């Protein structure tokens, strides 16, 4: 996999973060993140995705140790993380044929792990809406913990 590069926006009360809805494949809500082009840098793939997929300049923001880093199935993904946008912000992204909605969520509503179906009998997982951004949901929460208490 060509590494992924993006952002965990928060806003001021450090309640609520900002997810982005996809189409088809990936027609469920995630942190807006995407591929890495030859010869650029972290830093600016991350704040090129951001700003196409919601119309929102982090590029002063970034700061470069605090991040959040996941190995899956062999792809690397890493969200910067970037505290305090004002809730009031207005986001707006460049492709719509990519994004459908873009909205704030509660951190402590969503889950940090799919259910099973053992109700059922049946191996496996049960849907979920928020299945690209569930990974990154107890890292961040524990990531809070030890910055801001
Ligand atoms: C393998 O390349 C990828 C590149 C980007 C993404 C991703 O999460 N996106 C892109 C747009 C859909 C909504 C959520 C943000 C996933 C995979």
């Amino acid at each position: 996999g060509v590494p992924t590069y993006g952002a965990i926006i928060l806003d001021e009360t450090l309640e609520n973060v900002l997810l982005v809805q996809g189409y088809l494949a990936k027609s469920g809500w995630g942190f807006p993140k995407g591929k890495v082009n030859k010869e650029e840098a972290p830093h600016d793939c991350a704040a090129r995705e951001v700003f196409e997929e919601t119309g929102f300049d982090i590029k002063d923001y970034i700061c470069k140790d605090d991040y959040i880093e996941l190995r899956i199935n062999d792809q690397l993904a890493r969200l910067y993380i970037i505290p305090g946008i004002p809730k009031d912000t207005k986001f707006n992204p460049k492709t719509r044929r990519e994004i459908r909605n873009i909205e704030w969520f509660s951190i402590e509503k969503l889950p940090c792990h799919r259910n099973d179906m053992t109700p059922k009998s049946k191996l496996g997982l049960a849907p979920n809406k928020f299945f690209m951004a569930i990974p990154f949901i107890r890292p961040l929460r524990d990531w809070l913990s030890r910055r801001f208490g």
